[PDB]
């Protein structure tokens, strides 16, 4: 017997838009690539911006009835309020194409990059720049006629973590104060997309949601483990439903809005650990050392934790969609066993009742993975940064074969699958 799908699960692929389009200029990651601050490796990409039409037919040749990406707001608004008919009609044909040959997308209105003069303003650190965000909002209701799923934020937290907290990605900022008050402007501009698109479209929001463990058994490090689940999960996806969402000194009152869908961003477990350090919020975090085969950024492949993800998720009772899932290696073998032992779970999730809609694989393509440049290749379809050769893996097709047939099959569950529970 074959792992089957039901017939209307989307098996598509995800990519974002700074990633894989070329010469994004007008973003605050390409100004700080140029001056060489961290932003320390540049892009010019896949070339997308240029070979989209090749990307889609591909794409459409290896059977993925879904494609989830993501629009360049700086693209659309390279200035104040200079707006661009040719990005946005690129999009626009962009769009046709999937539609004509199949391919149902998944739109993320904003992953990670933003105008450089929206940021000059201080980005989402000032609620008066939420004016900015809307203009975006109703030229972008426009833009997305056809399209029917669309999501806010792509990781809302990492983006507030990277940004604010950890001053890893631009601004570079370390502040407790302002990395919570970034979040909640977040969930103001989630509230204002939702209350604009609603109406036309089916509006999600896509969240990273790591399986976070306890480096020990004691109590301390269960309760430490837990407030951290809360602060870098619960919370904020709460607070899309209660309104409320608590700072370091405030609680910060918002509308209550919704999403019509979560996508679940699903990686590796981290392990936490309590500390007596308040501007750590008490605790410490360490990848979880789980498999003994680690990826290439040394992360832990734990399938069992999409299954959790899913899971916890669904406490908001609304349909799920696992957004994004990959890895990276220079072993395509352990990419197919990673795929299959992810599917397993995310199958059994679907046997177990949870609404799961759809499953992106991280990456159609290698690309650049944003501070770590483009070493870590997450693809199903390797890039020639020279040439801009497409050349798809052998997962590329077994993925290939999963979507068009809605099914793993027997020769597949064996040779990677996992056993136990067959599924």
């Amino acid at each position: 017997m074959p792992l089957k799908f039901p017939e209307m699960f989307l098996f598509g692929t995800a990519t974002s838009s700074h990633q894989i389009e070329g010469n994004n200029r007008w973003n605050d990651w390409w100004y700080y690539e140029q001056i060489g601050k961290l932003p320390y490796r540049s892009g010019k990409a896949c070339n997308h911006w240029e070979l989209y039409r090749d990307d889609i037919q591909l794409m459409t040749s290896l059977g993925y009835n879904a494609y989830r990406f993501s629009i360049e707001w700086s693209r659309l608004f390279p200035e104040e309020n200079k707006f661009n008919e040719d990005a946005f009609m690129k999009y626009r044909e962009i769009i046709d194409l999937l539609l004509t040959r199949g391919i149902t997308p998944l739109v993320t209105l904003h992953h990670f990059t933003s105008p450089l003069w929206f940021m000059k303003k201080g980005g989402f650190l000032r609620e008066e720049n939420l004016k900015h965000w809307e203009k975006y909002i109703e030229k972008v209701a426009e833009l997305l006629e056809k399209v029917k799923l669309v999501a806010t934020f792509n990781e809302p937290m990492v983006y507030v973590m990277m940004g604010y907290l950890t001053a890893y990605w631009p601004p570079f900022i370390r502040s407790p104060f302002k990395a919570f008050k970034v979040a909640a402007n977040l969930l103001k501009a989630h509230a204002i997309a939702y209350e604009l698109l609603h109406g036309k479209f089916k509006v999600g929001i896509v969240k990273n949601i790591p399986i976070i463990l306890p480096a020990s058994d004691k109590e301390r490090d269960r309760k430490a483990a837990e407030k951290a689940d809360n602060l870098f999960n619960w919370h904020f996806l709460d607070a899309i439903w209660s309104g409320k969402y608590r700072g370091v000194f405030k609680t910060y009152r918002i509308p209550q809005s919704d999403a019509d869908f979560i996508g679940v961003n699903y990686y590796t477990a981290s392990e936490v650990r309590h500390t007596w350090n308040p501007l750590k919020f008490f605790f410490e975090v360490k990848l979880a050392d789980i498999s003994e085969r680690k990826t290439q950024m040394g992360w832990s492949v734990y399938p069992k934790g999409i299954y959790m993800a899913l899971k916890k998720a669904s406490r908001y009772g609304r349909p799920l969609y696992i957004t994004e899932n990959g890895i990276a290696t220079l072993d395509d073998e352990w990419r197919v066993e990673f795929i299959i032992q992810h599917l397993q779970y995310v199958h059994k999730a679907i046997e177990d009742g949870l609404d799961v809609r759809g499953y992106f694989y991280w990456s159609f393509m290698d690309n650049y993975e944003w501070k770590e440049g483009f070493g870590p290749r997450f693809g199903l379809v390797e890039v020639d940064y020279q040439t801009f050769e497409r050349r798809p893996r052998k997962s590329a097709y077994v993925y290939g074969e999963i979507a068009r047939s809605k099914e793993i099959k027997d020769e597949l569950l064996k040779r990677y699958g996992l056993p136990e529970l067959q599924l």
